[PDB]
């Protein structure tokens, strides 16, 4: 695995990605890892924000699947065409595959300016796939293709112009030497986003104390394609409210905690003990078991004079753990045994005081009754 050590990264807000190489000869691209999607798309055609992109006349192991695809998001979209090429990662496995591509033709707002990616690695699971199911995910064409174990483990690094930042995506297997003390599994809930279950959400040890169903409105599920730690509203209102009252020792606008305006110390005068630790408690493979990560300002204050945005945010579409919660932690994607596994990473956020912590057994009353009923 030691080949895989920092294969990863990316720039501040604007995601993580591993080289890949497609086509034959080689074409280099960057590629955004994105466990929040389920295409393999890469720009294929000239692009403001891009540097460069997938040619597919260029490659002699290009085939065309004579079908087209169109991608809306909320904010952004794009549209391309449907085919199979030869895909390697040289700083991944020692493999080839013939992996689905879709070759973006035109976007809107979907390219980041100088986010120096140039396409989307969608790590999910074909149900949420577009066209449709059947269109067979990259990570699924590797696994059936060579003999690469289903799983991937993610340890994202994190922290003019945007810090840069780093990680490593370690495919088939887990690194030890990437994390410390025990691994702790969350079930997969259903194959589709990583979907989970979250029973117990504390601030600065104080329960939130909500109907647990509430967590999961509507889906819960780990996004390394998403910065942010997204919440639904009701969750999102109560976990402010509560941050505001452990640091409101000083006070800050409005459009801060509404994650729009940055908030600067003078440099290294960061007063992060002002600011509670938050607390999310998995579901655990035993039914009435959980576990907690537990994450830092530090994570969850993301630098852009020290300069932060407030990096959680309201949701309309359930929980989602993003890349600033995975950043304090090794992550496992076991796909092979439907869980998720999170452990302190080597390169976890601490302080003097603080650290990033993963911690269990906690026992809890019906969790089953925390999730929804599809
Ligand atoms: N599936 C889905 C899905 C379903 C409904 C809405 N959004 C989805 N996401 C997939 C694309 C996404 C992303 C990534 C990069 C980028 F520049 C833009 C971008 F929209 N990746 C994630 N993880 O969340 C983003 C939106």
């Amino acid at each position: 695995f030691v080949e895989m050590v920092d294969n990863l990264r990316g720039k501040s807000g604007q995601g993580y990605y591993v080289e890949m190489t497609v086509g034959s000869p080689p074409q280099t691209l960057n590629i955004l890892v994105d466990t929040g999607s389920s295409n393999f798309a890469v720009g294929a055609a000239p692009h403001p924000f891009l540097h460069r992109y997938y040619q597919r006349q260029l490659s002699s192991t290009y085939r065309d699947l004579r079908k087209g695809v169109y991608v809306p998001y909320t904010q952004g979209k794009w549209e391309g065409e449907l085919g199979t090429d030869l895909v390697s990662i040289p700083h991944g496995p020692n493999v080839t595959v013939r992996a689905n591509i879709a070759a973006i033709t035109e976007s809107d707002k979907f390219f980041i300016n100088g986010s120096n990616w140039e396409g989307i690695l969608g790590l999910a699971y074909a149900e949420i796939a577009r066209p449709d199911d059947s269109l067979e995910p990259f990570f699924d064409s590797l696994v059936k293709q060579t003999h690469v174990p289903n799983l991937f483990s993610l340890q994202l690094c994190g922290a003019e112009v945007l810090a840069s930042v780093g990680g490593s995506m370690i495919i088939g297997g887990i690194d030890h030497s990437l994390y410390t003390g025990s691994l702790w599994y969350t079930p997969i809930r259903r194959e589709w986003y990583y979907e989970v279950i979250i029973v117990r959400v504390e601030i600065n040890g104080q329960d939130l104390k909500m109907d647990c169903k509430e967590y999961n409105y509507d889906k819960s599920i780990v996004d390394s394609g998403t910065t942010n730690l997204r919440l639904p509203k009701k969750v999102f209102e109560a976990a402010v409210k509560s941050i505001k009252a452990a640091s409101s020792t000083e006070k800050f606008p409005d459009g801060f905690w509404l994650g729009e305006q940055l908030v600067c110390w003078q440099a290294g005068t960061t007063p992060w003990n002002i600011f509670p630790v938050i607390s999310l408690y998995l579901m655990g493979e035993v039914t009435n078991q959980s576990f907690r990560i537990t994450i830092l300002p530090q994570q969850y204050l993301r630098p852009v004079d020290d300069c932060y945005k407030f990096a959680i945010s309201q949701s309309s579409t359930g929980t989602v753990m993003g890349a600033v919660i995975m950043e304090g932690f090794y992550v496992v994607f076991d796909r092979a045994r439907k869980r998720i596994g999170f452990a302190v990473s080597a390169c976890h956020v601490h302080d003097e005081f603080r650290t990033a912590a993963v911690e269990g057994p906690f026992v809890t009353l019906d969790m089953e009754d925390c999730g929804y009923n599809i």
